[PDB]
């Protein structure tokens, strides 16, 4: 494999001449597309990737500088595309991934046919002119916690991220990847996540853009998905499932794989 396959644990599957990319958000990998993955191996090529820090990753190449800000995933995603001499895919970018890709197609919008965001958000902390869903006492109880006993966090935190039962399959499966983070890691990532800003490059984008996620999102009040539509440069259309939890791709598959299909197939208008 190359040096960038191997380290991402990338893969390509399936047999179709045209490209996708399934690229996944904080606490899981990319089996949290596993769903979706077999309904697309004859129109596609698939590629799955895993962002570094990620449980699957290897921690001593975990950069801190490089990954303070969003900038340093999405140099990432170009170096994969670029290895794989990908000529353009269409993205499909899960919470923060949907920024991610979102910034890599600002500096290279000739990859990216279409954007197809899962429970994406360009700010999470309030202030008098924008509503992300959080203040910063919120922010500050949840790295305490995660601070001070990181397994005992991993296990109240899955639940509430996944939405619905709590003993369910998709509890059991995101607890575990988020417990296979290093500790540090964790922290530093969900810091950075939490306070990040990406309003002011929304104008910006020139690529069509799929605004998809659950009605009931613990990290994404749906004015959000309504900002992300007013606010990015070309064409988008939001999609609002009646659906709970912030991965619903994996909890929810029977209902969210064919929207998911939906906007893979079909296109926005110009």
């Amino acid at each position: 494999m190359g040096i960038v396959e191997e380290a991402h644990n990338v893969k390509v599957l399936g047999t179709g001449s045209r490209f996708i990319v399934l690229a996944h958000g904080f606490g899981t990998d990319q089996s949290v597309w596993k769903h979706l993955v077999p309904h697309l191996l004859e129109e596609f090529r698939v590629i799955l990737y895993d962002n570094m820090g990620a449980g699957t990753t290897n921690p001593d190449y975990f950069d801190f500088e490089r990954y303070s800000t969003l900038e340093g995933y999405a140099y990432d995603l170009l170096a994969i595309l670029q290895e794989l001499r990908v000529d353009s895919c269409i993205f499909v970018g899960h919470s923060v991934s949907a920024m991610i890709g979102t910034v890599a197609s600002i500096s290279r919008p000739d990859l990216f046919a279409k954007i197809i965001m899962i429970s994406a958000s360009p700010r999470y902390l309030n202030d008098s002119n924008y509503f992300g869903g959080f203040e910063q006492e919120d922010l500050d109880q949840l790295f305490n916690a995660m601070a001070s006993n990181y397994k005992a966090w991993c296990s109240g935190f899955a639940p509430m991220a996944i939405g619905g039962d709590m003993e369910s399959v998709a509890v059991q499966e995101f607890s575990r990847t988020l417990f296979n983070m290093r500790p540090d890691i964790a922290l530093s990532v969900l810091q950075t996540i939490f306070k990040s800003d990406m309003r002011q490059i929304l104008c910006l984008v020139s690529v069509p853009c799929h605004i998809i996620q659950s009605m009931k999102d613990l990290a994404v009040p749906v004015v959000v998905a309504e900002y992300l539509h007013q606010h990015v440069g070309t064409e988008s259309i939001v999609e609002v499932m009646s659906t709970e939890g912030h991965l619903p791709q994996l909890s929810s598959p029977d209902v969210v794989i064919p929207v998911i299909l939906k906007h893979i197939r079909y296109d926005i208008v110009a």
